[PDB]
């Protein structure tokens, strides 16, 4: 990689990354444990590097009526970037059309609710109530699994539930009240860390990793998982995680 | 690419290593002999993939470490470097020493290092104090992750814990040294949660520290990594392996 230019698919994943929108030229515009990580690899591999998002935004997911993809995943594709580096979640649905790394971090799905005294007791439960509403980030990993999941019951959850746009959007409406957000076990630990009349529904399930997303056949696969690995094994992944997670 | 595993004949490597798997000595014959979770995922991958398969263990019985001294693997390990076998089916820790020479698959089952000791009396917090005490003896098993791991910390002080410590053959050597007592053992959490349930008498030493995975060992440029992978993968979102861990590993306990 000495010498080598990688462009980077990122996306605003807190606490893995931060996108200044304003106030920041470049690279410096990016921080988080992702950036972090990137800064280390560029420092003992010798590359430079860009970050670039993706114009619609989202993480990725394969539409089953067009069979085309979107987000971060088919920029990789097309060819617009040489890595994902950001929290890319293990599915087989991605495993498809690209490689992962070696990962960084396990996680699991979590589902969570404001206000204290839920009766729910399982996500499935929704279907047979209406006094909750419920709902996942359409084009991230959470819904994927829902969607792919053997029991078709959770494809209902998904169907029948709430779309919502983004992080941002799902956290408002969940501090709305009676709205169940279903996402990923880091992420509400970071995000809803001051949120203390938000409460867990169920217990996680799923389990799989935060990897960094490659193209089949990448020449850099080697080097970034030995790399990956070694960041892991040596702590400091951990080390970075006190220091970006809340706290 | 086009190269898929239709009609081919892994050789596969793996030692007893339970629950993972279990080997027959008498009483069986060919891949009849082995059983337990993994013999359970790699059953599944044969059938999904079309590949017969069979066994092979490493003369030595290790995991597989990198000896300094003369820049050779040992092990399993060793085996697939050498073209013995195609793939290591077993609990194969991830570790640096390892990676420089060797691939993994997609992780099946997370991991950690745990400590644990027998002991009456004043007892242990944290695996360094055991240089600074003589009431205490402790190991690691020879050529498996754990030593790997200590030997390669930043921390020589870890590096001085496998020199100045008993070494270990295997797990059944080092399951009776500790329950010959006074004794710290340093493994893995999930070898030692299903092998010493039974052990009332065992505590642990501190926490749980160094995180890693459990996947299986793929030659560099194996033609097969990345079927092999997309199938593991599948196994654990689909909560087959989970299935298969309850299945395998020992519940209950008189304690």
């Amino acid at each position: 990689l000495i010498g080598r230019h990688l462009r980077l698919g990122s996306v605003e994943s807190q606490p893995f990354m931060f996108f200044a929108t304003e106030g920041c030229e470049g690279n410096d515009c990016w921080s988080g444990m992702v950036n972090d990580m990137v800064v280390k690899l560029s420092e003992d591999l010798g590359f430079t590097y860009e970050y670039i998002q993706p114009d619609d935004r989202k993480f990725g997911a394969l539409n089953k009526t067009t069979n085309e993809w979107n987000g971060m995943i088919r920029d990789l594709l097309d060819d617009k970037t040489d890595m994902i580096a950001i929290d890319l979640s293990t599915n087989s649905a991605r495993k498809s059309a690209i490689d992962y790394s070696f990962p960084f971090m396990d996680a699991g799905i979590k589902a969570v609710v404001k206000g204290e005294g839920t009766t729910l007791n399982q996500v499935l439960e929704l279907l047979d109530q209406d006094k909750y509403k419920w709902g996942v980030i359409g084009s991230r990993h959470p819904e994927t699994l829902l969607k792919t999941h053997r029991d078709s019951r959770y494809s209902r959850l998904v169907d029948e539930g709430v779309e919502l746009k983004d992080l941002n959007h799902a956290i408002e409406t969940l501090r709305g009240g009676l709205f169940v957000f279903i996402d990923e076990g880091p992420v509400l630990a970071h995000n809803l860390i001051s949120d203390c009349d938000v409460f867990s529904v169920g217990e996680e399930f799923q389990s799989f990793e935060y990897a960094f997303g490659l193209p089949k056949d990448s020449p850099y696969k080697s080097l970034i998982d030995s790399h990956l690995l070694k960041f892991r094994e040596e702590g400091f992944i951990d080390i970075l995680w006190e220091k970006w997670s809340s706290g």
